[PDB]
């Protein structure tokens, strides 16, 4: 699915996330190899506040904004991990994440994220 170049970009994105610094390099490597590409059209939501957390994402291309309601929280820089809170802490999505342009993410599903933690 990915060359060494993309694997390195995703790896760095995951390693920079404060809540993921706990994981071993083997766990990160496993996440990377398992991640799958998903595109989103402009104006669609990658994440909706209040939903369960079924995926963790890395922004690979395009622009994303984080919202509570109509209120803007943050612009997600390229190669940033997001959607991790609801996964790690068994909570609901804390905010919505909207596609400001057409977007590509790398995504990992929740159960896999935990199978990897079960290795
Ligand atoms: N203030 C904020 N700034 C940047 N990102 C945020 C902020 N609040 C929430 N997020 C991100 O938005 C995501 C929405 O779903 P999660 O709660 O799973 O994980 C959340 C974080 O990755
Ligand atoms: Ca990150
Ligand atoms: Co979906
Ligand atoms: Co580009
Ligand atoms: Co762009």
């Amino acid at each position: 699915r990915k060359d060494s170049s993309e694997k390195k970009l995703i790896t760095d994105a995951l390693n920079k996330n404060q809540f993921l610094k706990r994981l071993d390099p083997q766990q990160i490597k496993d996440m990377v190899e398992c991640m799958y590409g998903r595109n989103y059209q402009q104006g669609s939501y990658i994440i909706k506040q209040g939903e369960p957390g079924n995926h963790i994402f890395v922004l690979a291309e395009g622009r994303l904004e984080v919202f509570q309601g109509e209120k803007l929280l943050s612009s997600i820089p390229m190669w940033t991990t997001f959607g991790e809170l609801a996964i790690l802490y068994n909570c609901t999505r804390t905010a919505s994440v909207k596609a400001i342009t057409n977007v590509k993410t790398w995504a990992l599903d929740r159960e896999v994220f935990q199978n990897i933690m079960r290795r």
